[PDB]
C-alpha cells in the first residue's frame, strides 16, 4: 500500500493469533508493545523516546504479521503509550519512505 | 526522493535561518525541535511519548524547507532527546509510507 500521513498510520498486526493496531513509525528503532504475554526468554531492554526512558522486555524472532506482510523479529513489551512498530520490522516488510 | 529504513531517516531541515539534522517520523503527531528562538506568538503545550510527557513551546504558521521542499505548519521546540519531523509537515511535502 502507500499510506499517507493526514491521519496516524495505524495498521492491523497479528501476532501470537491476536489482532492489535499498531503504529507504523519510522522515528523508532525498535518495535514495542503494550503489556502482552509472549513465549521463551526474554532479555532486558531500556530504550529512550521523548519523555525519557522506560524498561521493556525484549523477545526475539517472533513472528508478527504487520498489515498481511509477514515478519519474524525482535518484539520489545513494556509501559509503551501505544503499540509501535519500528525500523526493525518496516524493513522485513519493504517499507520505504517517498516523496 | 525513496529513502530507505536500513538506517534512521534523518534529512536537513531549514528553519529561523537555521540549519538542523532531523527525524523523519510517521508515528510522530508533532513536530518538535530542541531549543532554538523562532518569532511570532507561543504558547505551553505538554507532549507525550516514550517515557512520559515533556512541556514545550507551540510556535505556529512558522517556514521550513526540508529536503528542498517548502512547508509552513506549527513547529514545537523544547527539551526533545532529539530533533522530529511529524506528520504535521510530512504531509507537506508529500511523504507516504510504501510497501
Ligand atoms: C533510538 O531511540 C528510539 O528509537 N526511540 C523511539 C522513539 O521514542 N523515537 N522517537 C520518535 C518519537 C516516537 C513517537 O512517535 C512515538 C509515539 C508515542 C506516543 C504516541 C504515538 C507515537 C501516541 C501518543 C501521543 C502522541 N505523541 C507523539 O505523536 C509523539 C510526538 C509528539 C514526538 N510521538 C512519539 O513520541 C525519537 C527518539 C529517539 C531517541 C530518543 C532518545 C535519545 C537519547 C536519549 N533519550 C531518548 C528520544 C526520542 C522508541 C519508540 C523506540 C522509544
Ligand atoms: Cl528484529
Ligand atoms: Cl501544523
Ligand atoms: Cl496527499
Amino acid at each position: 500500500p502507500q499510506i499517507t500521513l493526514w491521519q496516524r498510520p495505524l495498521v492491523t498486526i497479528k501476532i501470537g493469533g491476536q489482532l492489535k493496531e499498531a503504529l507504523l513509525d519510522t522515528g523508532a528503532d525498535d518495535t514495542v508493545l503494550e503489556e502482552m504475554s509472549l513465549p521463551g526468554r526474554w532479555k532486558p531492554k531500556m530504550i529512550g523516546g521523548i519523555g525519557g526512558f522506560i524498561k521493556v522486555r525484549q523477545y526475539d524472532q517472533i513472528p508478527i504479521e504487520i498489515c498481511g506482510h509477514k515478519a519474524i523479529g525482535t518484539v520489545l513489551v513494556g509501559p509503551t503509550p501505544t503499540n509501535v512498530i519500528g525500523r526493525n520490522l518496516l524493513t522485513q516488510i519493504g517499507c520505504t519512505l517517498n516523496f
